[PDB]
């Protein structure tokens, strides 16, 4: 790389490895279009396996960017509305409660307080219908934010119910395979094992595991090369040649919700850049519920934003962080997860010093 970018990168990133005992990590800078890559570590501490530009890492929550680009594909293709109700999707979804919660409040956490997870106890089609059913919200719709996982990942397997494709074979089909994330995993094949770092939660190794509605939510894998191909499909959506996954890049950046100085889009969070740092979490806050304006009507994409999404399971924690209006882009992956201020941190501290 060149040696600013170089230089800023490893001042920033090997004290935040010491500091949090991360094991492994991956950084991909995206400076003037182009990717620059650092890795560190291990990918598996046992088997003395490196960090590689081939490592898999688990994106956690930051697979909503993915499930929310799929389910703007899917509005572009003209199969899905937001503004939908729920029901027009899920008939069977009788309760009452139901009335009035549309695809958007799904999408954007604004359903009225569905869960952060899906019970355990919650396995098969009729078990998750249930859990829908007698989920009594706390809130009105469109009222106030609470990230959930149960929430966007419904909005996922109902945005590819009219295509009469299963959600991995939609997202392979319609998103990893025309932006050629050719590494880009839902459920990482035999092949590439070899390739999937383990996880790391109180110095023990661990992969995320099944549960319902996980890859609609939180259950992509990925190389630090293929996010960084992300990002820059993400930054700069016009040059993708198939049409209905540039518009539905645009409508993923699109601000349907304001708490605060944050912009809820679809899987994409966003603030107004220039950003405070201390404005851009789990510091250690398990639910934060919020109240939310709505932007009548949504803002399309604005390029002087910064666009994020954090990330995290057990063993991993992620980040990716973008500029449109500058062409910069950062993506973090790590095999431990450390806490969210210092991901932000860390990535202010790259980005600011490259524009
Ligand atoms: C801020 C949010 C919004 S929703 C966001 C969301 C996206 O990243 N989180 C998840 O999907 C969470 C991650 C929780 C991190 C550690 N507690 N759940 C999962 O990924 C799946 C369940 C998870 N199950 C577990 O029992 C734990 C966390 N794993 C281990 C190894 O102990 C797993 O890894 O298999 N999590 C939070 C939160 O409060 O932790
Ligand atoms: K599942």
């Amino acid at each position: 790389a060149p040696q600013q970018i170089n230089d800023i990168v490893h001042r920033t990133i090997t004290p935040l490895i010491e500091q949090q005992k991360i094991p492994g990590m991956a950084v991909a800078v995206i400076y003037q279009g182009k990717p620059y890559y650092f890795t560190w570590g291990y990918a598996d501490i046992a088997k003395k396996q490196p960090v590689t530009q081939q490592t898999l890492f688990e994106l956690g929550s930051v697979s909503k960017t993915f499930t929310g680009v799929l389910g703007g594909d899917a509005i572009a293709r003209g199969e899905i509305k937001l503004s939908d109700p729920t029901t027009k999707y899920w008939p069977e979804l009788t309760a009452k409660q139901w009335n009035g919660i549309t695809l958007l409040h799904l999408a954007t956490y604004t359903a009225g307080g569905l869960p952060l997870l899906v019970p355990d106890e919650v396995k098969s089609s009729s078990d998750l219908l249930r859990f829908y059913q007698n989920w009594q919200p706390a809130w009105a719709p469109g009222t106030q934010r609470l990230e959930a996982n149960s929430s966007i990942g419904l909005f996922g397997a109902l945005a590819v119910k009219p295509s009469g494709l299963s959600f991995e074979q939609a997202m392979q089909t319609r998103v990893f395979q025309p932006l050629k994330l050719n590494h880009t995993w839902i459920n990482v094949p035999p092949a590439e094992e070899k390739n999937y770092a383990w996880g790391y939660r109180e110095g023990k190794a661990v992969h995320v595991s099944p549960g319902a509605l996980d890859a609609e939510a939180y259950g992509v894998k990925s190389t630090i090369e293929d996010m960084a191909r992300w990002v820059q499909s993400n930054l700069k959506p016009l040059d993708i040649n198939e049409k209905t996954l540039q518009q539905g890049i645009q409508l993923a950046q699109s601000r349907y919700w304001q708490t605060g100085d944050m912009y809820q889009g679809l899987g994409w969070e966003m603030l107004d850049w220039p950003v405070n740092p201390d404005s851009i979490s789990d510091n250690k806050i398990a639910l934060a519920a919020r109240p939310v304006k709505a932007i009548t009507p949504p803002t399309p994409a604005v390029r002087a934003s910064w666009v994020h999404k954090t990330g995290a399971t057990g063993g991993f924690g992620s980040y990716v962080a973008f500029i449109p209006e500058k062409e910069l882009g950062i993506v973090m992956l790590a095999n431990k997860n450390y806490p969210n201020p210092a991901r932000v941190d860390a990535a202010w501290q790259i980005l600011n010093a490259l524009q």
